[PDB]
RNA sequence: GGUGGCAAUGGCUAACCUUUUAUCUGGGCAGCCGAAGCGAAAGCAACAUGUGCGCAGCCUUUUGGCGAGGCACGACGUAUACAAGUGCGUGGAGUCACCGGGGUACGACCCGAAGCCGGGUGAUCUAGGCGUGGGCAGGUUGAAGCGUGGCGAAAGCUACGUGGAGGACCGUAAACGGUAUUGAUCUGCAAAUCAUUCGUGUGACCUGCGUCUCGUAGUGAAAUGCUAAUCUAACCCGGCAUCCGCUGGUUCCUUCCGAAACAUGUCGCAGCAUGACCUGACUUGAGAUCGUCGGUGGAGUAGAGCACUGAUUGGCGAUUCCGGGGAUCCCUCGCUCGCUUGUCAAACUCCAAACCCCCCGUCAUCCUAGAAAGUCGGAGUCCGGACUGCUGGGGUAAGCUUGUAGUCCGUAAGGGAGACAACCCAGCCCGUGGUUAAGGUCCCCAAGUGUCGACUAAGUGUUAAUACUAAAGGGCGU
RNA sequence: UGGGGCCCCGAAAAUUGACGGGGCUCAAGUCGACCACCGAUACCACGGAGUACCGCAAGGUAAUCUCGUAGGAAGGCGUUGUGUUCGGGUCGAAGCAGGGCUGUGAAGUCCUGUGGACCGUUCACAAACGAAAAUCCUGGUAAUAGUAGCAGCAAAGCAGGGUGAGACUCCCUGCCGCCGAAGGGGCCAGGUUUCCUCGGCAAUGUUCGUCAGCCGAGGGUUAGUCGGUCCUAAGACGUACCGUAAUUCGAGUACGCCGAAAGGGAAACAGGUUAAUAUUCCUGUACCAUUUAGCGUUUAGUCUGACGUCUCAGGGCAAGCCGAGCGGCGUCGUCGCGCCGUCUAAGCAGCGAACCCCGUGGAGAGCCGUAAUGGCGAGAAGCGGGCGAAUCUGUAAUGGCACAAGUCGGCUUCACCCCGGGACCCGUGAAAAGGACAGCUAAAUGUCCGUACCGAGAACUGACACAGGUGCCCCUAGCUGAAAAGGCUAAGGCGUGUCGGAGUAAUUCAGUUAAGGGAAUUCGGCAAAUUAGCUCCGUAACUUCGGGAUAAGGAGUGCCUGCUGUGUAGACAGCAGGUCGCAGUGACCAGGGGGCUCUAACUGUCUAAUACCAACAUAGGAGAUUGCAAACCCGUAAGGGCUAGUACAAUCUCUGAAUCCUGCUCAGUGCAGGUACCUGAAACCCCGGUUCAACGGGAAGAAGGGCCUGUAAACAGCGGGGGUAGACCCUCUUAAGGUAGCGUAGUACCUUGUCGCUUAAUUGGCGACUUGCAUGAAUGGAUCAAUGAGAGCCCUACUGUCCCUAACUGGAGUCCGGUGAAGCUUACAUUCUAGUGCACAGUCUAGAGACCUCUAGGGGGAAGUGAAGACCCCGUGGAGCUUUACUGCAGCCUGUCGUUGGGUUGUGGUUCUGGAUGUACAGUGUAGGUAGGAGGCAUCGAAGCGGGUGCGCCAGCAUUCG
RNA sequence: UCCUUGGUGGGGGCCAAAAAUGACAGAAAAGUUACCCCGGGGAUAAUUGAGUCGUUGCCGGCAAGAGUACAUAUCGACCCGGCAGCUUGCUACCUCGAUGUCGGUUCUUUCCAUCCUGGCCGUGCAGCAGCGGCCAAGGGUGAGGUUGUUCGCCUAUUAAAGGAGAUCGUGAGCUGGGUUUAGACCGUCGUGAGACAGGUCGGUUACUAUCUACUAGAGGUGCCCGAGGUCUGCGGGUAAGCUGCUUUUAGUACGAGAGGAACCAAGCAGCGGCGCCACUGGUGUACCGGUUGUCUGACAAGGCAUCGCCGGGCAGCUACGC
């Protein structure tokens, strides 16, 4: 048994690959709201989120609950965030995406209604509302795909704060090391051709090279799905 | 196999009971083997001797007779299903023990690895993640930002001060690391340390304590590195007395005999089986052939030869042929075919030995104190080597390699060659005496300064064989 | 002239050697013959043993018997025990040492001594039954050998006097020394009595020992305040649920519970006392918590606990320093200096710097601040107030000090305390208990555990009294100096772990110096040497504009006298003059530099114990999957990692900073998409078979495959020969035929390729050329400032690297006292030459040498020792790894069945009503199915007609609207 | 013939034929290891050793001929016969319970097939100087650049800068550059792991001497009137030195000139050997002085810092001196 790969170690869940969950502030999700209800809260602080490297807003709601929310661009302390079917379509409010006009920018989008917010959550970029239909609403993702979601799916109006974070080059190994200290990801990473054959399919040889094509079938079992997984194509665009 | 019990109206019991404490006595017929074989099966189913030879033994006129056992036939059962031939079987000897040998399976004469697998142990070391602490002498450099001032029409350009950034610089025997000396040490202070010299030394930094991640798993800035002096799969115990054709060992005496290192098959080539060869016993009962001489047969090797197959050298004579050279093919002429010369052959033979082989007779030797033959028990052995021949084959040759006949060493003493596995005498129970073999006789060293006739002047030589001994050529040396 | 014998030339090898050696010449050589003798275990003779065969025996025969490995066969000896026969022994059994006799022998018996209670023997039977070997095992014990070691630690001791049987080694005094930012002080983990006292010295201590961490006996650890205990952290454990064939196994959830002697935290100090404990006992002076009783009560939910890195201001302070007085000690050749001390806890009371806040104020052709950033009509300066520190002041005062003084000032102040500012993000830097906000008084209570001592060059760990390692300190005094570097000294701890020694030779480990030369040494400047601090001047190519840089290259530097400037000060900077030495960073400390290349961008990581590299990583660049009930991955499952995440994200790969770039090839393999057609298992269905099935076919057809398309920053490839001043049309092209670059390379076999510089000379380096055996673009190409314990070459300086060694220093060695191992070993052994021999002999053969013993010395030989060769082969021995080797198994894709229900339609017949609708030719009439081969109905029904209700040839049967 | 009996469908068997195992007396079967492990083997390879000598080095016989003529001053074709074992092969006898692998360095020794030095002979030898051969192994045979090199090339001296053997002498002497481990790069192979008598960077050299041998120093015993002194010399060893330059002979012999010798004589030099220390140089941790930092209160006198450092230096030892 040529040793298990890094992916198999991560699946095992050893401490080297676990997230430092104690370092994080909150599990950011939309406040739970009953059917046909609303709640208003005020932003009391803008804090740094170590799990995202983006700002988060601390919000005190009317019901006595203090909650961390994914902060949108321009959200400020003292702002009144409303969450409900009747909420004003304004930056920071939590409204169903059926009430958002086409061409509007949303973020923290629920995959299903009441899900808490799944899509469009990293620092800076957004989703666009494209079309509206009776049971379906279409949004262009940051990927470029079109996602048809329930119009009752909730989302905060605006973009995620922290745009341009990756614009500054890392410039330095330790610069990225300090970011990797707060995440589960292993840093740094050894190239597979630098390993021995027992450690990777690409390892070994008198000279560094994979020895086999790097595009691997989608049917390959765990321990073999390495390189370019089910690649539609390869190379730089012609 | 040796010794026994019983014996075709066969042998023995197993479990078990009888124990009165494992014995023992008497029971115990279930079963097994024998008693009928052949055939896949269905199935069918044989000699209580028809004949001959003949050992022992007996009788006998010493040549014959009877002749158990034995041998050879004949006959019959069944399968081959048509037939014919043939196979197996058939005229009652087995069975159960004790003491032995041997095969097979089991740890299987004893020890000897790496490994494979099960369940457990380990992150006090080391690697990495996390929590919470500690640490980094003293200096250097001087980013942005800010103040003031210059040069400019502005655009803008620019000096100094302040400021204190950086996986920045120097540097501590703080800490961490480990370059070079390939220094010390190298049964050490130390199962890797010491001295000097070096790299990092505000950061991907070092480090305490705590905690987590581990065996086909972990960890790894990736070397197959590290995971408790153990890492290309840790350690403990278990499978396990693993297995091996491979290595090592295997313990008292005498006596009798005494090999094979070879063939065929083998995933066989360091092994094994079968056979040859050794050994023991029994059966049988009259011949056998290691040697000689003569004869009937086989020769196709040596040698010889050119008569076949092919080579091969000139001379001579012809092919008015097939062909090389400068219009009547105007004439020059190599091969081809013969008579003579000169040479040849593993795979040529008109010839043709000596050895040798089969058979017959003969002598010779052995043999009823058991020929030849048969049956059974036990093996070892299939690494060989050498000398003398075969111009053995191959090779430039080889103390090379591979054959063959004999004999040796192996397993062979003693005597002699300086010593010498296998070269000479000789095969050798113990003691004594004598005479010899090989070889030697100037001394070492037992016996010749032996005899005769010559040669050698070179210390040549003083060397049977042997791989341990120098050639071609020349010499008015003798 | 030919044929012959012997000899000569031809004829050269390596330690001194071989006719066996001496030697030998009408021979002691050769040739032809001969004579006598010597000389085996052969042969003969005698005697004896065994063997084979025969014989009833007695005995007979053997020229035709007597070697022997593997191996077969026969008979015996011995050990221990069993049955059985017969015995021996305290008047001395077994065993043991030595000896006699017998037997071929295995062995038996006896004698002497020793020993003190058991032992044999006949015939048989058994076995845990016989040893010289296994790098055999266990135990004991040699040679080595009185040898190595008791030497870097680190200057290590000496004198005098004691103690004692005994003294280098134990005690005291003095002198001389070591460490002195650790070798001192405190303490974690760990140790576990090593701590203290007394008495010892058999062992331990690397010597001795009276000493001791050793031996024996006794003693020693005192807590409301110091820790644990309490809280929670990463993260464990328990119960429940669920899984699992099951569990002591398993993830998650819920509830609990633990998890820090360095995180948080209620509170105590000074002095004394013992031989050893002391914030613990005693004295004095305090403080905290609950509980009880009384006196009063919420402000309630906030704050605190509670936080990173770097940098800086202000204030304070332990330590430190200076001057005066006082009290001791030292010195005193002269002087009057030097050293020590000159003390004082918590608690209690008092003040309060900065920040912040409150009231006034009104500030701009701008004002106020800071070290710095800054602040301001959204309200500056100024003026009042509140809140609020370290520390300081008093008290605690009649404690300890020689009841000796004990009183004052000043400076500085880290590395400690308080407070405030700024910068960075890239880790945004914990939680909970507890505390505060309403408590005051008085009594009682405050349990349990630890507490000695070491904390390391002797108390831990590494087997050790081990030169390593082990938490470290938020521990460390004076001078020099930037300094905690180095040197010299305090305090404190030590002389603690073998001595002596006469030149103490040679040699060796580590150092000092070295004429002239200066890398000629060597693979190579390895090693050593040079330089070195600070100040000032000055600083190149190149460059990514940051740097290179301390580049390079120059000058100064000590002491004394008198001063100047900055600053509140500490101090710092500078000046003038005088002056000594070979030398002024005088010791200590402390870069050598430059030029040309390769390579990697850089800092970093690594083979703990041979590889610190160009390898790994890195930032940067590119590609791929995935919209989250995702991609990818773990688990048998329950359920998980990534994930308290969401494309700017995670995961999977390649390349490897910047700069200029990254060309052509999709034939092969891979990947993705498409599936028109072909192939494609099972189930269902159909046919046949089967009294039923098995079975044989058919249909349909998923995934997959064939097949088509795309894709090279996927794996990869980018080629042969000949006509033309080696270009160009063709080729060979079974996809294409090397673009930019680079090139004898870290790739170039030929090869020491050719030329130029570098040298006297260069298989070298660099540059150019390049016919590239076999360069080339993210299998990344070229190039590159800076960086580098990387790899080469050159220049300079330097030198014992060398020419070529010498002297000296300390430690070993040598000699002496004490202590005291280990490793090679079948035996013998004073060897040397040659030959022989398994062809590499101290032992064989023939010679030559050699009197023995001891000491020192370097290593020729003992094919020296260490070690079942790691190179090679073999073994139907292993292990890992690879793959289009064989065979499988997981994972994944897909069909079918179950889970799995209800509706709507589209597809096959399931099942049957209204007609028997049936008709080449003509029909009066439709075969009214094949039919009693003929025979029943009817105005209470039999037809010529409408689109003719079944049907059809606008006919005609059934009587229906007529 | 098919399990109680009979039958059906379907099986099993007997004899024969066909289908193949070519590794053909019949397994269904690809690699790699330098990350390797284990058991053995000198039954079998790298290396030294033994044999052989094709090959290599050095020769010989006959002399074909060349040499203005003339085989033999010089060269030596064709063929033939050898020696050595120093090149490379062949072989597998010894060693796989290890005989440490190349090259260099240090030190010793041997061979002659002689490079120089000594003595000779021939010459197509006038002299100078060559060419060829014979004897001769006493001495010498060096210094440097590249390369790990052996070998080879090159440089300047030199009388010449010969070759070879000693386990390709010499790792219980040294070195570690090369080759021969584990890491890594480049190129080429291979799909790959990996490989390359291709290149490149890096990469642990253990031991206290038992015996023997040698170098030196002692104690004995033997020999011997007891002791002492002085000698002899059986023997052993030696390189009881080797070799250049210059002057002279002599600008002579010789030669037409150019050029240009020899005997004898002298001095000097290189290397070697032996000894010595007046001179000169080094060292000189005896000693003397200067001075930095610090301590002993200052001065003086002292300690320490490598002898603190720096300067000088007698004796002694030494060579770079004699």
């Amino acid at each position: 048994m040529g040793k298990r790969l890094i992916s198999q170690n991560r699946g095992r869940g050893t401490p080297t690959y676990r997230a430092p969950s104690h370092k994080y502030k909150a599990d950011l999700r939309h406040p739970r709201v009953d059917e046909n209800s609303s709640l208003r809260g005020e932003v009391v602080g803008i804090e740094h989120d170590p799990a995202r490297s983006a700002p988060i807003a601390k919000v005190a709601f009317e019901n006595g609950e203090e909650l961390f929310l994914l902060a949108s661009e321009g959200i400020a302390v003292g702002n009144i965030i409303e969450c409900g079917d009747d909420a004003e379509v304004k930056p920071g409010n939590i409204v169903p995406i059926g009430n958002v006009p086409e061409g509007f920018f949303i973020c923290n989008v629920e995959s299903k209604p009441n899900d808490g917010g799944k899509f469009v959550r990293s620092s800076g970029v957004y989703a666009t509302v494209v079309t509206h239909e009776a049971t379906r609403t279409a949004v262009s993702m940051p990927s470029g795909n079109i996602k048809w979601l329930n119009p009752k799916c909730r989302a905060v109006v605006g973009i995620v704060a922290g745009s341009g974070r990756v614009d500054r080059p890392w410039l330095k190994a330790g610069k990225k090391y300090h970011k990797m200290k707060t995440r589960a990801a292993k840093y740094p990473r050894v190239s597979a051709v630098a390993m021995n054959p027992r450690d990777h399919p690409f390892g070994g040889g008198a000279w560094k090279h994979p020895g086999k094509p790097t595009t691997v079938s989608r049917n390959a079992p765990p321990g073999r799905k390495v390189g370019l997984i089910a690649a539609r194509r390869t190379g730089m665009k012609r």
